[PDB]
């Protein structure tokens, strides 16, 4: 019952508040939990294993829809299972239509699944290092960069680029949770000549910014972004001034979902962050809304930097085909 | 008398043959002096006869070199001055709805007229003296610290603008040479002598460098009726790149470069010169079949222009229609 209590603790942590702060920690925890589910649970065929994984994935995704990394890991494990079963047993395209199965047992499938999960974890470990390594090809000397909020990938990007180049960074605090101050302090401690501003100044100073480098929470199927609130205005200003918008996002933040799906997209938190409880009687008559995430259309994004290199949003669909099976979108 | 005719012939021959005077300010001053001499050293009875004489002289001077719009601008300014003086000293405009809802002759010689006109012309000449300094004085309210300015060709007004701004602030200026007459090198070295930290490049790199440029400050040869520009070649591309990157485009141009004509005279708009500058005569037999065109001016639509800086201050391209309505009379456009 150790696995059951681990699953319950994970679900409760997802529901109440994020234990693993970094998304990489969440992905690693999900992968470890899925590995324990595969090993400990007793299954004969591949189909029953897939349906079990689907059940726990549905529970975990229902725990917190905004946290898409859990669902991404579940779907990656499902595609790994499908690929291994196909390899040990014997893609919607025009070629397939013109040219032209579970419930079979294979004893050695489990070891292949386990080793595939292990190599997936190994790849997961070094994503930020790869992004930082390729950072130096996009920053030139005496450049001006703009960042919104706090993202570890972007700060690693900038700190690796700062070892050989001198550039200016402008960080806009992400109100109400003003986490841009922490990133600005961290970058200033590395001597990167940073500046702190509020969101309201973004369009005021974008005319003097050479390029924008941002992180994200989720990349959708069409190349759209689920980012921190205020990123849509940032992208609109960048498009207005034609400054390139670079998104430093690893491959596990890539979700096969589409924008218009149940409208449970943004995450709404207590209005105490926006309007304090000490205002008084006016709070009876005032509707306060505090979204924490924002939708960014794919046409406002210039480039995607990931552990496999640089890509355009127009190619994102292909990265969907190589990662998730079309029958695992619904989960 | 005879000396006036000799001066007129010399002026028209200098206009139609080559350069002279060097600067547009000097050309405007010479045109105004010639017009003053015509007004004084000639006998006319009515104001209409003086207007007809000025019309004939201006027609000849503009036919000498249509690309030099400053001569026509001075002629039309003198005609407007004559109209204003006759109206003020005879009775007590601009074809508005107000005049249409509330409902001429230029005879009746009045003795006090002529002298008054001369005075007005002198006033005009006075504001020709401090025009460049007036434009340059307001450079410190458009340049901020560590800015990146970009310029095309050689412009004395822009040179004075930047040299006055550099006395109290540090900024970077990129000059794109205006091929074939690479006059941007002279402006670049002139700015470098003032320690403005200037960069030189060919004007094929305008779009590549526009991504790192904060403001574009350029001169012009003529401002058209709708706010359009007749500028050196490559200015239309520069404006297009600035509009693509939404970098503000500032035009530093005096008030005597305003021409009441519209861009529908496209045939004579550009000044086509010998193709020797583009393709040398030493190419050989291929010159027999190749068509080479070397325009020195091009048309910039008003929608690509952000601001107009002149000796009367800053303005938007949407207000140009008013300024010319205060400078020229509608019946004097055709001349």
């Amino acid at each position: 019952s150790e696995l059951s209590e681990r699953i319950e603790s994970f679900v409760e942590t997802l529901k109440r508040g994020g234990g693993p702060r970094s998304s990489e920690e969440m992905a690693r925890e999900t992968l470890g939990l899925l590995r324990q589910i595969i090993t400990d649970h007793r299954w004969s065929n591949a189909g029953e294993l897939m349906e079990l994984i689907r059940r726990e994935g549905r529970r975990m995704t229902a725990a917190q829809p905004s946290e898409t990394t859990v669902g991404n890991m579940v779907r990656r494990v499902l595609k790994i299972i499908r690929e291994e079963y196909g390899r040990l047993h014997g893609q919607e395209s025009l070629h397939k239509l013109l040219t032209s199965d579970f419930s079979f047992h294979y004893a050695q499938l489990q070891s292949n699944i386990i080793e595939a999960i292990n190599e997936l974890l190994v790849e997961l470990e070094g994503t930020m290092e790869n992004i930082a390594a390729q950072a130096l090809e996009h920053i030139h000397s005496n450049e001006v960069i703009m960042t919104i909020g706090f993202s570890r990938t972007v700060e690693a990007f900038l700190k690796e680029a700062a070892r050989k180049r001198k550039f200016h960074v402008i960080v806009a605090e992400c109100a109400p949770f003003c986490q841009g101050h922490e990133m600005a302090v961290n970058l200033s401690k590395a001597g990167i000549e940073t500046t702190v501003m509020t969101d309201a100044a973004i369009f005021a100073v974008m005319s003097r910014v050479n390029k924008v480098i941002i992180g994200t929470k989720t990349i959708l199927a069409n190349g759209a972004l689920r980012a921190v609130t205020g990123t849509h205005t940032l992208a609109l200003a960048a498009k207005h001034h034609s400054t390139p918008l670079i998104v430093c996002a690893p491959m596990f933040k890539l979700s096969p979902q589409f924008p218009n799906e149940e409208d449970s997209f943004h995450k709404f938190v207590a209005p105490e962050e926006v309007l304090p409880f000490t205002e008084g009687d006016i709070l009876e008559k005032v509707s306060v809304h505090c979204p924490v995430f924002d939708y960014v259309p794919p046409e406002l994004i210039t480039l995607f930097i990931s552990n496999i290199g640089g890509n355009a949003p127009s190619y994102i669909y292909r990265l969907m085909s190589e990662l998730y099976h079309p029958d695992d979108h619904v989960l």
